[PDB]
């Protein structure tokens, strides 16, 4: 593979499995015998190669503490290999939901600080995510909160995943403009933020769990807004909600958000 970006498939081994779920299997090993990487294997006929290869080293070339580090990838053979650090702590989901954590409110804002301040680069790039929730935030050994699986929803090929009306479509991540109008920008991304800061506040609940999907979105359209999560403050509070603005363009953007939220941190 010839590129910045293209690891040797040779300079990798495979130790463990991870899980296989989210566009592909996903693997523990060492790169150049060295470093700890998880290998994330694109599952077979995933999606637009072509269009992904072709529009990789934008999102490659993106740099930032609260991005998971992307050492590289293998798009010469197949499956196409992506090559990130290991996140030691796993998904986010799964680390807010282990009871044995027992979070204080301080860390809840700080993961929430780790992940607009990715988002605002992203946002400072006008790179979007699509697809941003707890499932798919990394943590590390300790305890940073990173951005993950960024952008990839863009080359998704399989309709139920894709189309808003899709049974796999993140629906409880997404504001009326995307599922009336399929309408993604920025602002879609920062409703989605929201929805996440309400995931980290409720230690990993399922968002609108009542409701089915096709019912959520059926309440959303029609003012449905998640509640204050026990332990959130109405400071927190007012921030995630700030989120939901019906109209997009009233919304704020993750430099506002950042800021608030750095205001509430020192207020304690
Ligand atoms: C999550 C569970 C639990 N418990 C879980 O933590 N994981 C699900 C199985 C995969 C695990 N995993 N994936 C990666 C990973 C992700 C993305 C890429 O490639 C990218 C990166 C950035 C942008 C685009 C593409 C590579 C690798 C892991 C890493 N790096 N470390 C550790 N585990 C990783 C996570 C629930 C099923 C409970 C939600
Ligand atoms: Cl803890
Ligand atoms: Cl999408
Ligand atoms: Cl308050
Ligand atoms: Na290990
Ligand atoms: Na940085
Ligand atoms: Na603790
Ligand atoms: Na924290
Ligand atoms: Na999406
Ligand atoms: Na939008
Ligand atoms: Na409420
Ligand atoms: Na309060």
């Amino acid at each position: 593979g010839y590129g910045s970006w293209e690891i040797d498939p040779k300079d990798l081994t495979f130790l463990k499995e991870l899980g296989t779920g989210q566009f592909g299997v996903v693997k523990y090993g060492k790169w150049r015998g060295q470093y700890d990487v998880a290998i994330k294997m694109i599952k077979e006929g995933s999606m637009s190669e072509d269009e992904f290869i072709e529009e990789a080293k934008v999102m490659m070339n993106l740099s930032h503490e609260k991005l998971v580090q992307l050492y590289g990838v293998c798009t010469k053979q197949r499956p196409i290999f992506i090559i990130t650090e290991y996140m030691a702590n796993g998904c986010l989901l799964n680390y807010l939901r282990e009871m044995r954590h027992r979070f204080q409110t301080q860390q809840l804002l700080e993961m929430c600080k780790d992940v607009c301040e990715a988002m605002e680069y992203l946002e400072s790039k006008q790179f979007l995510h699509r697809d941003l929730a707890a499932r798919n935030c990394l943590v590390n050994d300790q305890g940073v909160v990173k951005v993950s699986d960024f952008g990839l929803s863009r080359y998704v090929l399989d309709d139920e995943y894709t189309s808003s009306v899709g049974s796999k479509f993140p629906v409880r991540w997404s504001p009326p403009e995307v599922l009336m109008y399929s309408k993604f920008s920025s602002k879609s991304d920062i409703w989605a933020f929201g929805v996440l800061m309400w995931e980290i506040y409720s230690l990993g609940k399922m968002p609108y769990e009542r409701f089915t999907n096709s019912e959520t979105a059926e309440h959303i359209a029609q003012g449905l807004r998640l509640y204050r999560p026990h332990l959130a403050s109405e400071k927190v509070y007012t921030i995630m909600y700030s989120c939901w603005h019906e109209k997009a363009d009233e919304r704020p953007t993750f430099k506002i958000l950042l800021s608030n939220i750095l205001d509430v941190m020192d207020e304690e």
